[PDB]
């Protein structure tokens, strides 16, 4: 706990300070070695002398006071829902709206000062206008207008002037836990306070101790010092407490030193004793660093607001008051209106402007005086009053009247901040090494047969392996963009306030990953190169690690300027998977140098791994004379020869050669030449420098933030033109207990709670944090699954059978709804799956109308759910949760869970009357409350309290004012309640719970020993006296609704179908139309073998996109609709299959009807008579293939928690699938071992059928560099000389059968023949396609199999 500098942080701070000057040695209210030391004057001291620079002329202290300030934003009219069919013209017309209006008011004048030292709270309700104050008064008025007449003095500087100069002294922060979850404080910390260290002005310290000691004197000030140590941590990573987190952004701006500062949602997530401790921390950099600040906040605990000096209130854009805190009450009970007795002063200032809750002075209205009831009302009377008056008084008269540390040095900080977070997550980066080195370990294994016996034959395996080497360390960098992405936000905060230039963060990112990317390549290098037995020579092998080196760095380099271009990694997938395609098909190994089209060819040109594959093509080829395998003429009739009359069968032979001279294989294959063996290294360290500064410089300006009106979004099919079941048994709980194995052996959680609730009654469930509030809830509901129950829970003094889940309605404190449905289509939904099955639908419409109506939603009832910042609001979302559920027609009870949690007090306030005008129709509500104000407490029929541990303490009528509990507490030895305080709180005080803990005795006992407790008894007899099909609709009905709405979802989500259908013809088109026409020639055969392979290689990216979707619907599903017995799992996977697959079919046949025709495969089909069945069967395996895709998705996600694991355990297999396929070498040329990884992969079978249909049953053409020379013998014509060898290996055919100086060779025939050697069949075709069928099935069914055993219970 934090008390804002009592004694102990005192000592604390007067401990480091003796530890400073100490070090140092190694006036008396300063010298900590003394008496009189003060150590509020230490920090003083150390602030104003770091702010005390010679070159600096920046202000002591910063007060901003403003008068006609009015801000304006164009109006968001609401616009149409985006579809996939409607996104283009939504594009096209913003496109023309942009290339070629009415405005907003959003604030209407306003005035007000806040001199240094003082803090100001900012009262209003949602949408009134806070934000964009605070966002104006720090001059951060991005995305909207700002009054032609304001005018704003930050103590004599323009707010010009501060952003050109003191930006930073001036700072907005929307949250407050903007960090690095794996830092810890300390390091957090102390990062902000060597960038900030004054590095010319300290002597007798050295800079680091001088750091070191600031980061603790800003620890301890704000109660951070027991942190020291631990992970700042995240909402998913553990680390530090919430307050601790956002007491840490209050300490790291205090190192700062911004001197006026702004906090828009402060305290959200906190409760009340948390978010006083974060106030008490302002209030004391306030009174330390002499900084003002400024909060906007809800639900303000009079115990926080005593501690503001100023208050402002808003409502509709017009202030209503400003001024001192204390005189805002009677200000107000002057105006006509009057506080409650119980009721905080800032609940009343903020309900002042809610003419549902306030209550005006009756007195006043009998004197005939006007009363101010809507807001230009209030704002004229604040106008007249003299409060204003006075206020214009100060504001007159203060109207009359870039980084710390070099930038070496900033990038050396940043880089230790990286190191750190690297050493802290160190276990992903140790996978990542370990993944690289098993990839590389396999891929070597895979070549080390062929590979090792050093003959012409494995050229082609040569150029593989060497493509495998270049391009798993080229692209062995692009996980560093996960980091990346992390950190742009805190470099995003750290902008705001000038810390450092966002280039030496970028710098700073790119030098911490250079000892990861040394360790990969070395390592992965080194087991690569030695099984796959390139050229043993030291210097040959450098050079090769030099290129592998450049082509990392540049490929890093080249897609960390893509990330930075993008909002996240989901928007950068397509056009990185766009960049990754053509590099890695350009590289000069899929296709040649020699092959590559006019229209291409500059993609070759400008790509740099092209070029460094050139280099490591002539480093292992030049000056190697590899000894022919095989011979063109051969076998027994050829036994006696002249060395003339033979050829070696490869592109550089000549004949009467014993061996080919590689440098005249790459110059014949791929014409790379020995001179250009140099040009790949100055290429690729030109690109590496040149991204590298385009890196540094994106970084630097494109970078921010717009603020956006919340907005509605209504369909365009609306746009277009734009009763409740009672409760019947009474549900009682007896002698409850509730216990789990996990934190203890037997452990209770919950301690004979006994209850009951009755039809139209609402009941209070109260407790501290914990206490087993929603352990109590999930157990009454049947909800808890772990654990063992005891004890009696009957309905209508029965026991609750089969049925009792879905009779019962249970509002979860999470407002989680599928973002893409509208508010009526979500209740219809609910009312359809949920509702007895013989209700006609058309009824189920006229209840769901019923629901609409009562929640008063109907304004917005055709509104898309969407998400926080676009959609609806987090009342409108609460409504919407209460609504599904009584939609449901809940038989028995309504379960709430904390609905006025993370709420304001005025729609806390209007939850509570709903809530209490459900019960008076007859619903029976039982609901957990969480710091209730006094006025709430007035709605609950029933309160049922718990003590820590889930011991009941008490349990009946609070009646009116919380008077009966009261009154049960102070007959039993509870203090008096005063007559101001919040009965909920101090009740919380009687038992001990809450902080002060301590009770005058412990009162579950005395609630076990009271009278009310045997009442409770009895009633609780005659209620267990008075006593005189899991799923509604069957599973295809499930099926049918879950499903249309899945479809609905894919329509409506534009951006993931847009991606998946662009990137599709893209990248299929791309490879068609490189391969245009490839013709039959030998290299042009294997060149279309490569097409196919890449065709294949869209997989990850498809995958990926994918994934999102359905982690989307299984969170709503597992979260919501499993508990609730909405529908079966069986429904949720059978939709997600049915749904996912129609699309991978239209994706498929555009693939095919892109990627089929222009590369040719249908010219060889109609060659063969073949026209019709070969491009069907094409399309057929190319629908197959997407559906493939999509089957492994869903496999993969079925057991996987997150997305990013499951896309890397396709991505693996995928991998494996692809490097054993047979393709990128051949299986006779595998080891034996890895036979069965070639055999069982699908894509061996995919890619031969494929292949075969596209090249099979026609001729080849070989080409000119490809014909094979030889002198036929003495006195023969090569016609009758190639007999002999023709007649066995019984293919091939000579240019000229009549020549006899010379003739040229063709060693393959017809097309059949060369598919027989990369092992692909045409008469297999359909035995394929029935294979790989059989692997979608697999698929599929292990899929649901998987979901079934990790997901459900
Ligand atoms: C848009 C970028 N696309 C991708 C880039 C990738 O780069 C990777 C770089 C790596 N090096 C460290 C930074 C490591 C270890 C794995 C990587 C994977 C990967 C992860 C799991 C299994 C296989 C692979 C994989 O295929 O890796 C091929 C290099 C990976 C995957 C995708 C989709
Ligand atoms: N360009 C714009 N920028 C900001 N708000 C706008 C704009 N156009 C219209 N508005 C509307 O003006 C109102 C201003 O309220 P604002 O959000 O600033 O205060 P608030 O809602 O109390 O702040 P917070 O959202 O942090 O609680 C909002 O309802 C918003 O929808
Ligand atoms: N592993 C666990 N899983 C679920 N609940 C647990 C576990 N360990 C302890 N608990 C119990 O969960 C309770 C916290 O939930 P609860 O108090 O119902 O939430 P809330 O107070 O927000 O309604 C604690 O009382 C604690 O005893």
């Amino acid at each position: 706990n934090y008390n804002g500098f009592d004694e102990h942080t005192e000592a604390r701070i007067q401990k480091l300070a003796r530890t400073l000057t100490a070090q140092s040695m190694q006036d008396p209210k300063l010298d900590p070695n003394s008496e009189n030391f003060s150590s509020a004057a230490w920090v003083k001291n150390m602030a104003h002398l770091s702010a005390a620079d010679p070159d600096f002329y920046k202000p002591y202290s910063l007060g901003c006071a403003w008068k006609n300030l009015s801000a304006s934003g164009a109006s968001a009219d609401v616009a149409y829902q985006s579809t996939v069919v409607n996104i283009p013209y939504k594009i096209l017309k913003s496109g023309l709206r942009k290339f070629q209006t009415n405005t907003f008011q959003i604030l209407k004048p306003m005035d007000g000062c806040l001199n240094p030292g003082e803090l100001l709270v900012v009262l209003g309700r949602p949408g009134s206008g806070c934000t964009t104050l605070l966002k104006s008064i720090s001059s951060n008025t991005h995305g909207f207008d700002l009054g032609a007449d304001t005018k704003i003095s930050y103590s004599g500087y323009s707010g010009d002037d501060i952003k050109k100069h003191f930006r930073g002294e001036v700072v907005y922060n929307a949250e407050a836990d903007v960090h690095l979850p794996h830092l810890t404080v300390f390091e957090t910390l102390v990062t902000v306070a060597r960038l900030k260290t004054p590095q010319n002005r300290i002597k007798g310290v050295d800079r680091e101790s001088y750091a070191n000691h600031l980061a603790e004197v800003a620890m301890a000030t704000y109660g951070l010092s027991h942190t020291r140590n631990t992970k700042v941590g995240n909402d998913i990573v553990r680390g530090v407490s919430g307050g601790e987190r956002k007491r840490v952004s209050i300490a790291e701006v205090s190192i700062c030193g911004s001197k006026f500062q702004c906090w828009d949602n402060a305290t959200r997530g906190l409760d009340s004793a948390t978010a006083l401790e974060f106030i008490r921390a302002l209030k004391t950099q306030a009174d330390i660093s002499n900084t003002s600040a400024t909060v906007a906040i809800y639900q303000c605990s009079q115990d926080a607001y005593d501690l503001f000096n100023k208050v402002c209130v808003l409502d509709d854009g017009y202030q209503i008051y400003y001024g001192p805190a204390d005189k805002a009450k009677k200000y107000f009970e002057d105006m006509g209106y009057v506080c409650p007795s119980r009721q905080t002063t800032a609940d009343f200032l903020t309900s002042v402007t809610s003419p549902s809750e306030r209550t005006l002075n009756k007195d006043m209205l009998k004197k005939g005086i006007h009363i101010p009831q809507t807001p230009k009302e209030m704002n004229d009377y604040w106008v007249k009053s003299p409060n204003y008056k006075e206020l214009m008084k100060e504001v007159d008269q203060r109207l009359l009247n870039p980084y710390t540390v070099s930038y070496m040095m900033q990038v050396k900080y940043l880089l230790i901040r990286n190191m750190w977070r690297l050493r802290n997550n160190i276990g992903f980066t140790l996978f990542m090494i370990l993944g690289n080195c098993s990839m590389a370990l396999i891929l070597g294994s895979m070549f080390f047969k062929i590979m090792k016996k050093g003959d012409t034959s494995t050229f082609y395996f040569r150029g593989s392996a060497m493509f495998f080497a270049i391009l798993f360390n080229a692209f062995s960098s692009l996980l560093e963009i996960f980091s990346l992405y992390e950190a742009r936000p805190i470099t995003e905060k750290h902008r705001t306030y000038s810390l450092y230039h966002p280039s030496a963060d970028a710098f700073a990112s790119v030098l911490s990953e250079i000892p990861s990317k040394l360790i990969i390549a070395v390592c992965f290098n080194i087991i690569f190169y030695f099984l796959v037995d390139f050229r043993r020579n030291g210097g040959v092998f450098f050079f090769y690690l030099l290129i592998n080196i450049v082509a990392v760095f540049s490929m890093s380099h080249l897609f960390r300027c893509v990330g930075s271009l993008t909002k996240t990694l989901s928007e950068a997938m397509v056009p990185a998977s766009m960049l990754l395609l053509a590099l890695s098909m350009y590289t000069g190994f899929a296709i040649p140098k020699k092959k590559i089209l006019r229209w291409s060819k500059w993609i070759w040109y400008i790509n740099p791994l092209a070029y460094l594959f050139e280099s490591l093509l002539i480093n292992e080829f030049h000056g190697i004379k590899f000894p022919c395998a095989e011979y063109v003429p051969r076998g027994p009739a050829y036994a006696n020869i002249s060395s003339t009359e033979s050829v070696c069968t490869v592109v550089g032979a000549v004949p009467g050669q014993d061996y080919v001279l590689g440098d005249d294989f790459i110059r014949g294959t791929y014409q790379y030449y020995h001179k250009d063996k140099w040009r790949g290294f100055g290429i690729g360290m030109a690109y590496v420098v040149f991204f590298f500064f385009v890196y540094l410089f994106l970084c630097e300006y494109n970078e921010g933030a717009k603020q956006k009106g919340e907005i509605l979004v209504f369909p365009r099919s609306i746009v277009k033109r734009m009763g409740l079941s009672k409760s019947e048994a009474i549900f009682h709980w007896r002698n409850l207990c509730y216990e789990v194995q996990i934190k203890a052996e037997t452990r209770r959680i919950l301690n004979n709670v006994d209850g009951w609730v009755k039809p139209g009654t609402l009941t209070a469930l109260m407790g501290a944090s914990g206490a087993g509030k929603t352990t109590l809830l999930d157990c009454l509901a049947e909800r808890v699954t772990m654990g063992v129950i005891t004890g009696d829970i009957l309905v209508n003094g029965i026991p609750r059978d089969k049925s009792f889940p879905r009779s019962i309605g249970y509002c979860q404190q999470q407002d989680l709804h599928l973002k893409t449905a509208t508010v009526r289509e979500s209740l219809r939904f609910s009312a359809y799956l949920r509702q007895p099955a013989e209700v006609s639908i058309e009824e189920k419409n006229r209840y769901v109308e019923e629901v609409i109506k009562i929640l008063e939603m109907e304004k917005y009832a055709d509104a898309v759910v969407g998400v926080a910042g676009e959609g609806l609001n987090v009342e409108q979302r609460k409504r919407l949760t209460i609504g599904v559920e009584l939609t449901a027609k809940p038989k028995l009870l309504v379960f709430l869970d904390e609905p006025t949690s993370g709420l304001d007090s005025q729609t806390a306030w209007s939850i509570c009357q709903l809530m209490k005008k459900l019960a008076n129709h007859g619903q029976a509500i039982l609901c957990t409350i969480h710091q209730p104000s006094a006025i709430l407490m007035q709605e609950f029929d029933r309160l049922l309290f718990m003590q820590r541990g889930g011991k009941t303490v008490y349990f009946g009528d609070l009646g009116e004012g919380c008077k009966t509990m009261i009154d049960y507490f102070e007959s039993h030895g509870a203090h008096k309640c005063p007559a101001d305080a919040n009965p909920a709180e101090w009740m919380l005080e009687v038992v001990g719970a809450a902080p002060g803990s301590h009770a005058n005795q412990d009162y579950y006992e005395v609630w076990r020993n009271s009278e009310e407790y045997r009442a409770v008894q009895s009633e609780l007899d005659w209620m267990e006296r008075e006593l005189p099909h899991e799923f509604s609709q069957s599973i295809i009905y499930q099926t049918k609704l879950v499903s249309i709405r899945l479809f609905q979802q894919y329509w409506r989500s534009p951006d993931y179908l847009w991606s998946k259908f662009i990137l599709t013809i893209f990248n299929q088109l791309f490879i068609g139309f490189t391969f245009f026409k490839a013709g039959t020639s030998l290299q042009g055969l294997q060149n279309q073998m490569l097409a196919v392979f890449m065709f294949t290689v869209i997989f990850n990216p498809i995958l990926q996109q994918y994934l999102p979707s359905f982690v989307q619907q299984r969170d709503l599903y597992e979260a919501r609709e499993r508990p609730s017995r909405t529908f079966s799992w069986i429904s949720f996977i059978f939709a997600q299959i049915f749904v996912e697959v129609p699309w991978n079919i239209l994706a498929g046949t555009i693939a095919y009807f892109i990627y089929y025709y222009p590369i040719g495969f249908y010219s060889n089909a109609s060659a063969a008579g073949q026209l019709h069945e070969r491009g069907a069967l094409f399309w057929l395996f190319s629908c197959a293939f997407y559906v493939y895709v999509g089957s492994m998705g869903l496999l993969v996600i079925s057991f996987n928690q997150v997305a990013e694991s499951a896309a890397n355990l396709a991505s693996l297999l995928f991998t494996m699938s692809l490097s054993f396929c047979g393709v990128m070498t051949t299986p006779s040329a595998m080891p034996r071992f890895w036979i069965f990884m070639y055999r069982v992969s699908p894509l061996t079978y995919f890619i031969q059928a494929l292949l075969a249909v596209g090249v099979a049953n026609v001729d080849v053409k070989c080409a000119d560099y490809e014909l094979l020379e030889f002198t036929p013998p003495s006195g023969m014509t090569c016609g009758q000389y190639m007999e002999p060898y023709l007649q066995l290996a019984k293919t091939g055919y000579l240019t000229d059968e009549n020549a006899t100086d010379t003739c040229s060779f063709c060693q393959i025939s017809t097309t059949n023949d060369y598919l027989a050697n990369v092992n692909s069949f045409y008469s297999e075709r359909w035995r394929n396609y029935g294979i790989f069928i059989c692997y979608i099935a697999f698929n599929y069914i292990a899929g649901v199999f998987f979901y079934w055993l990790a997901r459900v219970p």
